[PDB]
């Protein structure tokens, strides 16, 4: 029922994102240590129902990151647009030099190749402990959102063509995750224990939640519709995870419903709904990749141990076809839903 199948890419795995229905985008990397293991931007055509790891598993392109970069924290892709969040040299960082950690890149969807645009230093920082935390590019590629570990917590809106900067967000607290609705015009995000909508073209805010159980940390966030927002909390006594649905309306918020939908982990790392809006996945803490049906807000299957630790990243292609997770274990793991699946 369920075909799936691994690959070792060669590095570290931090990031990855579905190009399109067949292809796999993978950054990662061994660090800026002069340690024979790469830093890589790796494009693959993945089909996991074949014989051979050759055929299961496609390399269509890589490009290299410098050896003294840092290994790449985050990225998303949009339309050929590849935004990547990446520390320089600590060395570099650390003496002033400047640290151009949000990078550009055009990936050619007929040449298949990687390239290089342009790259901007956002955080003016000097401590190479900072990193790129999140970044997100809307479906459309017409706006970004990236968000640094540093303190202050900022959330900074930005456009994707030249990496100019369309607005600062000061959030209040630290930014858990973050996620844009599919028309682009608005942002929300999440703090440990309040919600937070933004219009993307004002800044202006739009919705806010700030009443969750007390037992609740708020950890992921993704739109299932136009003015729904799901968000995935993990329980702070007790193990467990909890889906919830929130409308976003007039000035207010109201809770569709709410479920706690396993008690098997005590958290989740990564998570991503498809376009359909019907299908949730959940990556564990404890390595384990989770189907999650959206109707009924309950968990469908549990693929156990899928990497051997820390799942880095979790994302469905475009036509619910293909799942894929990537791992700091070097593992990706692909699998293959059923047509309709959710329904
Ligand atoms: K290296
Ligand atoms: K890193
Ligand atoms: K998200």
């Amino acid at each position: 029922k369920f075909v799936t199948a691994s690959y070792n890419v060669g590095y570290p795995a931090y990031g990855a994102k579905f190009l399109n229905n067949d292809t796999l985008l993978v950054a990662g990397g061994g660090g800026e240590g002069n340690n024979g293991i790469p830093n890589k931007l790796t494009v693959l055509r993945v089909d996991p129902t074949k014989d051979t790891e050759k055929e299961q598993f496609h390399i269509l392109s890589e490009f290299a990151l410098e050896d003294n970069d840092d290994s790449p924290t985050a990225i998303d892709a949009s339309k050929g647009i590849i935004l990547v969040g990446c520390n320089e040299n600590s060395t570099k960082i650390t003496q002033g030099k400047g640290n151009k950690h949000l990078r550009k890149f055009k990936y050619d969807k007929v040449n298949d190749q990687l390239e290089f645009l342009t790259s901007v230093d956002f955080d003016a920082s000097t401590n190479a402990d900072d990193y790129t935390k999140l970044v997100y590019i809307s479906r459309e590629g017409t706006v970004a959102a990236i968000a640094s570990s540093k303190v202050p917590a900022i959330m900074r809106i930005i456009d994707p063509s030249d990496l100019t900067e369309k607005f600062e967000i000061e959030t209040r607290g630290e930014v858990k995750d973050l996620h844009f609705s599919t028309d682009g015009k608005v942002v929300a995000y999440i703090t440990g224990s309040s919600l937070e909508v933004i219009s993307t073209v004002t800044g202006s805010c739009i919705a806010r939640k700030t009443d969750f159980d007390k037992n609740w940390s708020l950890s992921k966030i993704n739109f299932i519709a136009d003015d729904t927002v799901l968000i995935a909390a993990s329980l702070k006594k007790g193990k467990g995870i909890v889906l919830t649905k929130i409308s976003i309306k007039s000035g207010n918020t109201s809770v569709l419903r709410s479920k706690q939908v396993t008690n098997r982990f005590k958290g989740i790392t990564s998570m991503d709904v498809d376009m359909k809006g019907e299908l949730a996945v959940l990556a564990s803490n404890d390595n384990s990749i989770a189907l999650v049906k959206l109707k009924d807000l309950s968990m469908s299957k549990i693929f156990k141990q899928a990497h051997s630790f820390a799942i880095t990243e979790v994302t469905i292609s475009p036509d619910s076809t293909y799942v894929a997770s990537v791992s700091a274990a070097n593992t990706i793991h692909i699998i293959k839903l059923p047509l309709n699946y959710a329904n």
